[PDB]
């Protein structure tokens, strides 16, 4: 039984779906398109318009120029905050429509995307309009001869890549704190998730925001991705996605000595020590990587237990696994909906696979579900090792690895032992030994009894080869950002 | 007239100078070794072991070592402040030592390598002792069932790489912030110069800095500098030298997702506008660019001069072009001394070529001086256009471009119409100009009716291909921290 | 002639104004009542709810019950950031009826209170509700065996005391700052002036503010600002008005040990330098002293002329003096309104008197004007010296005082040689003065070329016995906050 | 019997002098007043008296030290180094300063020197880094204006010290005002001048230059009344009683000067059900008993769980009776005596007020020794938060132990107080801890642990335990007048 389509995402579907250039709703200039799917169904859900290259530099052009010129370079911050804070409210007014549209593009339940999704792009949005006033540099007292302040002056063009697990709330991740800082910007969604954010594209016209101060450009990596990548009048980049294409973009942009900012994946370790309270853990560890259907990068993927506990939890991480209610996003009943595509998919069954190959148990789950649709099953894998593929790297399904462990050093060192590093649970009763340990752990975020935690106002981002630099918080203001050291002689 | 040799620069003279790798005073691993010349005679000044693969290996590890366990990683903030103040008290009492060795090793005259380099080195480290007990993260106020709180940590065992012509006070640069945040250190200075740096490792061991917390590996790019930028260990890398190499930099950091700063070349613009005050624009257009002779990467190498005062700054930039007394960084006389090598000088020599067939007039200057020695004359060039070779390219050189403008909105354009973006000067005496002109320049550093000045307490950096990231400053301290954020579950 | 009585405003004034306690609009326990004009007519203007000792007990008793519980207390950063932004939007959508308000009941004109006063009190409130979210402490770094951190706790229930001359706007300065750190507030509206914020009460009931979080006690300094000043269970007191009442305050908060913030009066110098644009600062000096009729605690009343020039701005002051057209508020064509109050035109005609008895000459001005109403004429001075009442004592009317000077050190001896420091204008255009000059004034806020300039983002408040603390921006949070420091022992 | 350093020998072998405009003087009219040595009650030196006359003199000098001069047009860094330069010689000077405070105060001289002059040390440390760090902002409103705000020292300011911590309250003071750039007029307290007017030749020795800091001991109805009343003193600042404070307040008042004050209080130390109880009694103990209880944060009310109530009673009881009284001086001193018979009197006094109103004295109540001015320290038991002694300061080794059955019960009975300065909280569990420390109305609250100070922490009061806080980088916004500039740039 199923969620009566909103009128207003049925008249956005009924037409082809055109991108957001300068102000304007567009085809591409070459008049390419491509269809997203819903991956419940497997039928086309849109055709969409595809950015080339040419439309890429059209979408820098109108950026450029709404940086250089006209009302964006000559708002006061004032009237910018309001800009932002006028979208926030729009968007909030579109709740319904654009939970529909993350449900049916993305997959996932409706009332999650609703609840969780919507409320947090909203809310960083209202985040940072509030920024905007609040952007300051540094007075210097150095010497009576000299007046020494900063500037901290917007980058220019920015140009930013966001994958499809989160598709809404990341192009705010995104925008939030690039349009915070007065930037101007060049976003493209992910090919699988272009819906949501075509949509938003109507409510930044309506608050008002000059043109080309925001342009969204949906297509492929290898065309609309690579041509903002490359592109020599780009000041700025940020990515989200595979650790592997972070590297590709990394590499491309030594090329103009441009600042990145890399949000990639993750192997998060959840850990439930001796004197947890496994009431709470428990339900900690099974919505830490099945949360999103474990499409997540920083899912908890690893759940140690100390021994004492490991039969318990394993026990009950089986029992709620074969319970989750697969099906349609669109479905009152479901809990979990199905993966992003048939790759998406087929990579998490060979993962499983491999799994099993390399001598792992599959305690419940272990392959596909249902009629059609990408959906896999919640897994659990048992009698697992350190060295096995499937603890080492990042699957991106619902699937976890519980592993045994003897000591507190032992576990830190084997949580530790990772290139990833974006997050961490601890789950303890002590006061003393939930800050020791969030100590130690090498990630960028750790909730002590708790786990999936974001807000506005608390920086996310990874260590090693899970990141480079945070989003969220203050600390997103400074990617954005160029410093400028002003000396005046007054001796 | 010779300034006469320290006692303790000659007994370290005297010997084959050691690499110091945790704590120890030693030779490479293989016994390698290689010369550093005087520049202004041209012989071998010292010989020098010669860090190889292996020896920034030992060095790696002696650091990971001192960062994850034993007295470093144990101590107060207030214990590491202090290490670092008598660090400074240390270096301030060996300051003739340490001028005297950047005269001889780099070639600058002996009274300025006192005055500023040494003086500098001092006080940026007083100044980060100073940081060590202060660097905060937020406690957040997001919700009354969590307390959120950020750390500061530090990034661990960090790689730098500096060049050739500030040797100690670059070694600064990098050590005070780093150092500061709690980091650990493997530090390869400028092939050209190691002697500065060798010498000043004596006094980190008298100040009593743990075994591993710092590492001086002296040697080449292709083997101790690839070495440094490809260890699998190092968690962070920071480097200043050509935009050339920092691409390359910026490139195999990408392979391990590690965190860059680059502070590279520039084609700094000095400004002088109608209102300025000549007589002072003429002093600081002439020290813009022929401090250090001219091996400075924010010099003032091209001055730009409103039309009305052009005839009259270029003669000036004639008469004390030639004016200057180029002599031995070790005689008394001498206000330039050598270049600092003779690819150095070669390079020069070529891009005055270069200007000469492209039609530019050489107007004072333009080749080598004395008998021998890396010398060259400071050289001005006049009838110069915006798309010349000299004009568009570092020269690292006491080589100076003038250009008449008409305009101030002309001078902007021009001044900005570069990859490079370091540092710029303009001079005028109106409150609004002043402002007005710093806001549009697109450079890390403006000093208006001044030029060159430089401070710990204020950040320094490119826009553009000038660089990524700030040193000096509390924004120093940015590129060698991990924030993590701890969610506190207390409903 | 007229503007036409909004329907709203019309509906407001037919009845009795009530006060608003714990989300109630109510009468006085008592059911005393009193009287505010129109300055213009001297008629009444509406009959007003007098609060007694028992209705700010009730009020106390409502913020506190608001402060330790129910939603105000619950509620997260973010939702507390909607509601003061929820606000902003209404006092915007009623603009209209809240200056005519302001127009009839303090005087001012209604173009410029809807211009200047409403606007101003909309972004102020914007500006707060983007701090709610980033009132942020400090983790500190001391040693490894322990957590700092620090909480900015919200005070609690605060006491604030405003006046008649910025009624509305000066709310926002208290409730803005104070409601974004989730305080509860008791605030009292000056005697002439209870009408803008007894409007405003409906604006914060229709936005869902929490029953008592916000109470306005209408009265008199002696009955309703004595409770309060007095007042056990108020945690933090903030007044502004004369130096004299402030004594009082700072003195009675002396009991309780209370946090006290205090904005009081000035005798602001003005200056105007050899080489100032003439033009501008003419006008600078003319607004500076006439905005608002002089009814502005940082009104530049001491205008100091470079004597070059002296003769020339005493002119054209003096023809700008005699060309203001005085009206009511709500007639169209009026500049001028009246003053306040029978008893504030007679203290000021009684400053003019004064002044004629001390030799000062009155080159314009100086008397009432019109038939009906407590207006007073803008008046010059000149032939004054430094030790002259009118010059020393903060006149509170269209009345300046106009002094040669001959040198800059000497303007700067004389500009600080006051008990006041609220406020300084300087007028040059050379870029070394400028700062200079402003550097030695011992002043709060200093204009460079222009004059009574505020925005919320940059703080305001005085040196010496122009106040404690600072009032806008960032600053004034802290406030309205107490600082927890926590140790947690991790041994 | 430790034996006088030569230099403190030499020190007191002389008329003790004020340290004005860079100078050591006498007292203008000649006046002197002695101090005593709290253990033997002899008469410990003599000392030159400051009259409003001389705090006028003192402030001269530093209104143009501040106004002109080296101190005016010094880089920042030319600032730190002065600062750091003093830190060097009180450490090189360490053995000479914690003799004079175990001389002048009582306390025992290996805690003087282990914890008064370390600190101290480490405070003008501190301080040194932060004045080339004491940022304004620059604010991004329009494009028409550049925004920017100056934090400007404050100017002359007015410091009051007490007598329980005397060289460490000296630069609690000193530190964050000398950062900022201010220049001082400094009185210690009457019963404890000595180390502030030794350490004055260090401040001259580092090169402070004349008028910078100018100490003028003597009474606070002389010389401390004219510091406050003074119409060219910028800033005040005072740490004592919660009724003196109300005094300088009050006095503060007549000229808009800004007031920061730390005072008594009667702080909370918690133990609850979960507590490690080892560590628990411990810190309980220390947290009354150190520094002889003369400690405005001095945990003087134990609150256990009724679990434990009994055990730690009798702990405290036994460490009670167990600690070794005698002269500061004196090798195995762990407590001295209380710094005057005043002081002796006040605190016996109290104990009488508790037995009167019909608690316990479970250890102690009574003075000690022969000469001294020292008293048992002391345990209550059969106490209601009713009592004079649960409510009020005593100032002295008395503590007070009070048995609760819930946390939030214990909560509030913390909470109902006049005073909140600082608390303790001991509890293994992490959700706890953190609810607690949220919810008690202190300035420090410790968790597993008190009376931990560091020069990086803010630390003062909620309520009546003061206005402002000390230590930290907060301390800088006391020294500080904020200046918003405008520059027209359209
Ligand atoms: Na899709
Ligand atoms: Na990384
Ligand atoms: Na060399
Ligand atoms: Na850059
Ligand atoms: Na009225
Ligand atoms: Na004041
Ligand atoms: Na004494
Ligand atoms: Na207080």
């Amino acid at each position: 039984t199923n969620i009566e389509l909103k009128p207003k995402v049925e008249a956005f579907l009924n037409e082809e779906i055109k991108m957001f250039i300068n102000g304007e709703f567009v085809s591409a200039i070459g008049g390419k398109t491509f269809e997203t799917y819903n991956p419940a169904t497997e039928d086309v859900l849109a055709v969409v318009c595809e950015a080339q290259e040419e439309d890429i530099d059209a979408a820098v052009k109108a950026a450029r120029s709404a940086f250089e010129s006209g009302p964006w370079a000559e708002m006061t911050t004032a009237e910018r905050a309001h800009l932002i804070y006028k979208l926030a409210d729009l968007i909030e007014e579109h709740r319904e429509e654009l939970a529909q549209l993350e449900a049916l593009d993305n997959g996932k339940p409706y009332q999650v995307a609703l609840d969780d999704d919507i409320s947090a792009t909203v809310e960083n949005y209202r985040y940072y309009a509030g920024w905007t006033t609040k952007i300051i540099g540094q007075t210097i007292p150095i010497s009576k001869d000299y007046l020494n302040y900063t500037r901290h002056e917007p980058v220019g063009v920015v140009g930013q890549i966001i994958p499809w697990n989160f598709p809404l709330v990341m192009s705010s991740w995104k925008m939030g704190a690039a349009l915070a800082t007065g930037c101007t910007i060049v976003l493209k969604p992910a090919e699988q998730t272009p819906l949501s954010l075509l949509y938003a594209a109507k409510l930044f016209k309506e608050a008002g925001f000059p043109n080309g101060v925001v342009n969204f450009v949906p297509g492929f990596d290898p065309e609309a991705g690579a041509a903002i990548v490359n592109h020599h009048d780009i000041d700025k980049v940020a990515f989200t996605g595979s650790t592997v294409t972070g590297k590709y973009i990394m590499r491309q942009s030594a090329e103009m000595i441009k600042h990145v900012t890399l949000e990639l994946g993750g192997k998060s370790p959840n850990i439930i020590l001796e004197d947890a309270d496994l009431e709470e853990a428990i339900n900690g560890a099974f919505q830490g990587i099945m949360y999103n259907h474990g499409q997540n990068c920083s899912a908890g993927s690893r759940v140690f237990v100390h021994r004492k506990h490991y039969e318990t939890v394993v026990d009950a991480l089986v029992k709620m696994a074969n319970n989750v209610k697969l099906g349609a996003g669109m479905e009152k009943e479901t809990e979990m909906g199905p993966l992003v595509s048939k790759k998406q998919q087929e990579r998490v069954l060979n993962y499983i696979e491999q799994g099993k190959k390399e001598g792992a148990t599959v305690a419940a789950g272990g392959e596909r579900a249902l009629e059609k649709g990408y959906f896999v099953k919640p897994t659990v894998f048992t009698d697992v090792t350190d060295d096995m593929t499937i603890v080492k790297e990042e699957i991106f399904g619902p699937v976890v690895v519980v592993l045994p462990f003897d000591s507190t050093e032992e576990v830190i060192e084997r949580a530790n032992n990772s290139s990833y590093g974006l997050a961490a649970g601890v789950w303890t009763q002590n006061i003393k030994t939930g800050h020791q340990v969030a100590n130690k752990l090498k990630a960028g975020t750790v909730w002590i009894n708790d786990y999936n935690l974001e807000n506005a106002a608390a920086p996310f981002g990874g260590y090693k080869q899970s990141g480079i630099g945070r989003e969220l918080g203050s600390y997103a203001l400074d990617n954005y950002t160029e410093v400028k050291s002003v000396w005046v002689n007054i001796k």
